[PDB]
């Protein structure tokens, strides 16, 4: 059978879309006949009406995702897959005889901040998993905690944290390293040759189940290594519990990460508070169509300790949840300390727990929070708005899309496409256009975002059947 609610909602979406098309073509024909102030006023009233109409269609699509048991099914399937992957990682990480285990050695001390260093460990872990090597994490003299990883997180194994082997060598590829018991992996920036066990590909054995359950299987797969790595020590778990209570952290909330200080001009622009808060307001308008919004609440994470005062002053209708001493702790004077380490971990935790995330994906901090968010919901792939980049994993293989409809360029800034063309995406301008390279032409420019599909890449990974 099909579900009655499913059929009602599908037809309501289709009728809602058709009515939006009738409304668009009528109101745009009217706009053409106006000028100056009447044109401004008409356009503004039109945008307000379109926002409500658009949000009704998105609300119906949310209900369609849940109806007739689909929500319960998605939650059960996502749980089954996480448990499966976590069991395979635990099995890899816990050989019975550490002496005789194949191993991959990772050093945490890359020359960068916490999110960049966590992503380096994820990259090491994913290649460990692909090559059937126990991950050994070397973390003495960590700039955030001289005592290492186990200052905050559980060790990465219970049975095998020792580097002993009959042979050691620097990574030279799976074929040359086949009989080398312990391989040392460099940073992805220096890795040659590259093995296939890198983002944004996903394991061939899971790909059908992942595409069915999740809008971005690449992030979900990265998130399973993040989930395993950041298992907290009991003292940190107690600190998060009591932080939750003391901050009055509560739902609904929108996470906002504002990255300023040394990021600006090197790796990102300065974005004013108003640019984040436009998307927070829009998302609360959407949530209010399907739930009670007690108070509009924002969890603010920032390395600018003057921002919180600014935000409260400009948005007195909003409840801001923030630890301003964490913001202070993140300045360049204090950043590489255990105090600042606990601060970034807490900010990332609360961001990742929010209903929605507004930030710059140019920041490794926001990307870690978005990856953790994937572990907390069946499919949180769409629960963000980036002011700059799309999701990426530094060191990833080429992010390709496939043109599904033809594009004839209207300006020289646009690229042509025919269906089938491989597009290397550089980003989404959040205005209906993306920028990328039509591979076949080597032309870079703009294309309508709706005219491409994501190319899921799969890789033959080990499946660790003895983990069952
Ligand atoms: C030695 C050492 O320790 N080095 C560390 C270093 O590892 C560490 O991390 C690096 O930080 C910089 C952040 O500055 C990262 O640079 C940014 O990388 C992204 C992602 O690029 C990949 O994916 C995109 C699609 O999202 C794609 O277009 C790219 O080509 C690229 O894919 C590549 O394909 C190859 C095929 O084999 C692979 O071999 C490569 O591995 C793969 N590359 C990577 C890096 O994975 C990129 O999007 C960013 O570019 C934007 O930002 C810069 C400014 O920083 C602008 O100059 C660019 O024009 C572009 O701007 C964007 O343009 C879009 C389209 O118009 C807009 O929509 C966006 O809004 C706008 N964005 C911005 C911010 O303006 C950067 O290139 C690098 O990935 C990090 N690497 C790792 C491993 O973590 C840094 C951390 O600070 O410390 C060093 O010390
Ligand atoms: N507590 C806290 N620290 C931050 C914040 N934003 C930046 N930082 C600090 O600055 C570092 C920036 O390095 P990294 O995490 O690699 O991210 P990126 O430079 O933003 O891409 C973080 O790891 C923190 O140490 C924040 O919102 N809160």
């Amino acid at each position: 059978g099909l579900g009655k609610d499913h059929e009602i909602l599908r037809r309501r979406i289709e009728n809602g879309a058709k009515e939006l098309w009738f409304f668009l073509q009528s109101e745009l024909k009217k706009l053409k006949n106006l000028e100056g102030n009447e044109l401004q006023r008409h356009a503004d009233e039109f945008l307000l009406d379109l926002g409500h109409h658009e949000r009704s269609i998105m609300t119906d699509l949310y209900y369609l995702s849940q109806t007739d048991g689909a929500g319960d099914w998605r939650e059960k399937e996502a749980k089954d897959l996480t448990e499966l992957v976590q069991r395979r990682i635990t099995y890899l990480q816990n050989p019975k005889d550490c002496s005789k285990a194949k191993k991959l050695v990772c050093n945490i001390n890359k020359g960068c901040g916490y999110g960049c260093q966590l992503h380096h460990v994820v990259y090491c872990f994913m290649i460990a998993y692909g090559t059937q090597r126990t991950l050994i994490l070397e973390s003495q003299n960590w700039r955030y905690a001289t005592g290492g990883w186990e200052t905050v997180f559980r060790p990465v194994s219970e049975t095998c944290t020792d580097r002993s082997g009959i042979s050691t060598g620097h990574w030279s590829g799976e074929v040359k390293d086949k009989n080398v018991q312990v391989v040392e992996l460099p940073i992805v920036d220096s890795l040659h040759p590259r093995p296939p066990y890198l983002p944004l590909a996903v394991p061939e054995d899971l790909a059908d189940r992942l595409v069915r359950v999740h809008g971005d299987p690449a992030v979900w797969w990265v998130s399973q290594f993040v989930k395993y790595l950041i298992r907290p020590q009991p003292w940190l778990e107690k600190e998060i519990e009591e932080a939750t209570k003391k901050l009055g952290f509560k739902h609904p909330v929108i996470g906002v990460h504002v990255r300023r200080t040394d990021k600006v001009g090197t790796e990102a622009a300065f974005h004013p508070i108003e640019e984040y808060m436009v998307h927070v307001e829009e998302h609360f308008q959407l949530l209010a169509r399907r739930m009670q919004v007690d108070k509009k609440r924002v969890y603010l994470a920032t390395d600018d300790p003057s921002l919180l005062k600014e935000a409260k002053t400009k948005y007195p209708n909003y409840e801001f949840i923030s630890d301003n001493s964490i913001s202070w702790s993140a300045g360049l004077h204090n950043r590489y300390t255990e105090n600042s380490l606990r601060g970034v971990i807490l900010d990332i935790h609360f961001l990742s727990q929010a209903d929605f995330l507004v930030c710059t994906f140019s920041s490794q901090v926001c990307r870690v929070a978005y990856e953790i968010m994937q572990t907390l919901h069946p499919d949180a792939s769409a629960n963000f708005h980036s002011l700059d980049d799309i999701y990426y994993f530094g060191g990833q293989n080429a992010h390709n899309q496939i043109a599904i409809y033809a594009h004839q360029p209207r300006t020289a800034d646009e690229i042509p496409m025919e269906p089938g063309d491989i597009i290397g995406v550089a980003g989404n301008h959040w205005d209906g256009y993306s920028k990328g390279v039509n591979r076949k032409l080597g032309r870079t420019g703009l294309y309508p975002s709706y005219k491409v599909r994501e190319k899921i890449e799969t890789v033959k990974y080990p499946t660790y059947p003895e983990a069952e």
